[PDB]
């Protein structure tokens, strides 16, 4: 779409001759972001994306006992998760009446779907998480991208033969030891509706074809299959979905943005 020039706005000049980091790789080897904390001047990405107005869907699924952690989910996200730009909270739910009622920041709005082309008129974006988490610092439009996956925490530092992907020939997530970029995690992806859709749409068929014949990590093994062989478009650091109980804060994570619930 047309986009307008930005304001006149002072802040540091890039410094050409000094990396942003000597401890993580900062960019994919098909020139993708990955996004650490030291690498984006959010003031600079923030008025890019207000200048389009855009709108943010967050997607969540709260199923049985798991309605018990969206308090908790939605008030972090309102304090952390794209403050300043238009959010629609998707809460997918078999329990419609259990869903608290979280005081929300104006230009922010949440729908409530029993579970037993929306997206794409109401959203620019759609942010699929999981509910068992709490946000703790920003999380903002540095990760908006047509595509995205996020580091899965436990395997960020492991040689890809470790990675825990689909290993049996038979199965449409099959990739073999020789193959792979990262170990992505399904607790947090996102893009464009169209992608998201693409997505998961992609996922959906695999996963249908796995159980005609015979066969079932399940959804993180078709997410990382489909994203060896579709390259998101920005990547996430594990700043993005940590675990401070298992993991601990190691320095190589400035912040711990969006982690699991003790
Ligand atoms: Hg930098
Ligand atoms: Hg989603
Ligand atoms: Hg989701
Ligand atoms: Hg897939
Ligand atoms: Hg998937």
């Amino acid at each position: 779409e047309f986009m307008v020039s930005l304001p006149r706005m002072v802040y540091p000049q890039p410094k050409v001759l000094t990396p942003c980091r000597k401890d993580v790789l900062v960019v994919t080897p098909w020139l993708a972001p990955i996004v650490w904390e030291g690498t984006f001047n959010i003031d600079i990405l923030n008025e890019q994306f207000r200048l389009q107005n855009t709108t943010i869907g967050l997607t969540v699924f709260a199923i049985k006992k798991y309605v018990a952690f969206l308090k908790l989910f939605l008030e972090t996200a309102e304090k952390h998760f794209m403050v300043g730009h238009r959010v629609h909270y998707y809460v997918f739910t078999d329990q419609p009446a259990a869903v608290p009622r979280v005081t929300l920041g104006t230009g922010r709005q949440l729908s409530v779907l029993e579970v037993g082309r929306r997206f794409l008129s109401e959203v620019d974006y759609l942010v699929c998480v999981d509910v068992d988490m709490e946000f703790r610092d920003h999380v903002g439009v540095e990760i908006l991208t047509p595509l995205f996956g996020t580091l899965h925490p436990s395997f960020y530092g492991s040689s890809r033969e470790a990675f825990t992907y689909e290993r049996r020939p038979q199965s449409q997530a099959y990739i073999p030891k020789d193959e792979g970029d990262f170990y992505y995690m399904g607790a947090f992806f996102g893009g464009s509706v169209q992608e998201v859709q693409r997505l998961t749409r992609a996922c959906h068929q695999a996963m249908m074809v796995d159980q005609a014949n015979g066969i079932e990590w399940h959804d993180c093994s078709h997410l990382n299959k489909y994203l060896l062989r579709h390259k998101p478009t920005k990547v996430l650091s594990p700043e993005y979905l940590w675990d401070q109980q298992l993991l601990g804060w190691p320095a190589v994570l400035r912040k711990l943005r969006f982690t699991a619930v003790p």
